[PDB]
């Protein structure tokens, strides 16, 4: 929040940006530059005070005009960014049921309260539970694992350090694939699952006291397929979050073109929350900044909403 890009516009005033947007829209060709200007330059709860003052003054919902009035790249960023969080990780949800490693990047990088509230507002939005959607649309053990994630429940010991747990817990992980023949899936998704991240990159470090090989190495001689991935994945959002999703975004400007729903939904979701951690980690591995990088890889008026969403560079 401090580690956001985006922050609550000081001087607030929602009727004012109603009126300039209206104006905007009705502009011949539409002058999306200010509905950009202005949308990426407000925190979410006040774009939902433009929304409220817009549909007041003009009898239309705002973001049903923006679908009207915008399309392309630039439509999906501004309307991802009038959602609310929780109606926003949602829709994203629903749009990934299926794409894997997008499931495991919202799901793992939520709070527990944040996922609650998902849950809430998806069976709202699609009257079927969240739970139930991801039963369908997976199987075996990445099943499991995503049940048990999407429920959001990891413990919650404030930070009351309990070190015979890392301990153990380390001991358990190890002990249920490194050492022993088979894999004793349902051991590391239990613990995985069930700890909370700062008592799991703990268990993580400890691990290493025992294993030869560091958690992500043992996962990748463990286990296989779907569920190494996923494993992986899981991993590394737990151990550092924001270069998790440096390399995610760095992932999907690479080579020829973007994968903009990855980028798009990166820049909309993580502008609040730690968007200047992300930054710093993608700086310090890849050499140039976030901004640099989503500017080489993007254009036109798309470009510049995604620039404020980053909100410049050091
Ligand atoms: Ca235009
Ligand atoms: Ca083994
Ligand atoms: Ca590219």
């Amino acid at each position: 929040s401090a580690y956001g890009s985006v922050k609550a516009y000081t001087n607030f005033d929602a009727e004012r940006d109603a009126l300039n947007i209206e104006t905007a829209i009705k502009t011949k060709g539409v002058d999306e530059v200010t509905i950009v200007n202005i949308l990426t330059n407000r925190s979410n709860e006040q774009r939902q005070d433009i929304a409220f003052a817009y549909q007041r003054r003009t009898k239309k919902e705002l973001a049903s005009a923006l679908k009207s009035a915008l399309s392309g790249h630039l439509e999906t960023v501004i309307l991802g960014l009038l959602k609310t969080p929780a109606q926003y990780d949602a829709s994203e949800l629903k749009a990934s049921m299926t794409d894997e490693d997008s499931l495991i990047e919202i799901i793992c990088s939520r709070t527990n309260q944040e996922l609650q509230e998902i849950n809430r507002v998806y069976k709202e939005m699609y009257k079927t539970d969240l739970e139930k959607d991801i039963v369908s649309d997976t199987s075996g053990d990445f099943r499991k694992l995503m049940v048990a994630l999407a429920k959001g429940r990891r413990a919650e010991d404030g930070s009351v350090i309990d070190y015979e747990l890392i301990d153990q817990d380390a001991r358990d992980l190890y002990d249920a694939g490194v050492k022993r023949k088979g894999t004793d899936v349902p051991k590391w998704i239990s613990i995985m699952t069930e700890r909370s991240v700062c008592h799991l990159q703990k268990v993580f470090e400890r691990y290493k006291s025992y294993s030869p090989y560091d958690m992500l190495e043992s996962i990748k001689k463990e286990v296989k397929g779907d569920l190494e991935n996923a494993f992986l994945n899981l991993v590394q959002c737990i151990q550092n979050k924001p270069l998790y999703f440096a390399d995610r975004l760095y992932d999907s400007m690479k080579g020829k073109g973007t994968r903009d729903k990855v980028l798009i939904r990166i820049m909309v979701s993580r502008s609040e929350v730690d968007m200047l951690k992300i930054r710093s980690e993608f700086k310090k591995k890849y050499g140039k900044s976030l901004y640099y990088y989503i500017q080489q890889d993007t254009k036109g008026d798309y470009q510049k909403a995604l620039l404020y969403l980053c909100g410049g560079d050091d």
